Order: structure tokens, then C-alpha cells, then sequence
């Protein structure tokens, strides 16, 4: 029941300590460095709804997903969560709607006020 470990044991990585983003490390990464605001990051990811249905994956595009950290190119939960990861790390994030798609959701797959599950692998990152 893949969501269970993060939902029950996840670390609250939010500043407000509102349990809005919970994290578990599934595979430890290498080194000391975490990516910083402005860095280019390369990830694989998968997202599932609270009902278990997979809604998005970088693997369906057959390429890593690339974005600039902290620029709001991704949901809040990822700008926060990816900034806590080391290179090669795989984590799970459990994200409340305030850190994802909020009351509106996202047509056609993400309902109003959705709590979402992600698995994210940080493949690489490069200075800003």
C-alpha cells in the first residue's frame, strides 16, 4: 500500500509545519550538496491520486523532466521537496492541495482539493 509509509512516517518539510508536504527517503543519494534556487534539475517522477490512480510520469515522455528549481515551474511541493534531495536520491512526497493544485484542481485528471503522492528521483543538477 505504497502511500502508507510516507503518510504515516513522513517528515514534515514545510516552514509552517502544517504537514503540507511529507517526505520519505527511499534510496539515499550521493554527496553533500542539495540543489539551490535557480539550479537546473533533472528528475524522473510519477504521480498518483489519493485513489491510487497514476496521473503523470516522466517515463511516459521517455525523457527526464528538467526544470529550474524555485522558479514556480513546478508545484510548490516539488520546489520545496527537490531542494531537500541529494544527487541520486529517490524520495516519496505526500502533498496537500495547498502545495499542489488547491481548490481548483487541474483538468482533466486532478480533482478539487486533492492530496497527491509522488515518487521523485533526482538524477542530476547544475549551478544556476
Amino acid at each position: 500500500s505504497p502511500t502508507a509509509t510516507v503518510a504515516e512516517q513522513g517528515e514534515d518539510i514545510t516552514s509552517k509545519k502544517d504537514r503540507g508536504v511529507l517526505k520519505i527517503v527511499k534510496r539515499v543519494g550521493n554527496g553533500e550538496e542539495t540543489p539551490m534556487i535557480g539550479d537546473k534539475v533533472y528528475v524522473h517522477y510519477k504521480g498518483k491520486l489519493s485513489n491510487g490512480k497514476k496521473f503523470d510520469s516522466s517515463h511516459d515522455r521517455n525523457e527526464p523532466f528538467v526544470f529550474s528549481l524555485g522558479k514556480g515551474q513546478v508545484i510548490k511541493a516539488w520546489d520545496i521537496g527537490v531542494a531537500t534531495m541529494k544527487k541520486g536520491e529517490i524520495c516519496h512526497l505526500l502533498c496537500k492541495p495547498e502545495y499542489a493544485y488547491g481548490s481548483a484542481g487541474s483538468l482533466p485528471k486532478i480533482p478539487s482539493n486533492a492530496t497527491l503522492f509522488f515518487e521523485i528521483e533526482l538524477l542530476d543538477f547544475k549551478g544556476e
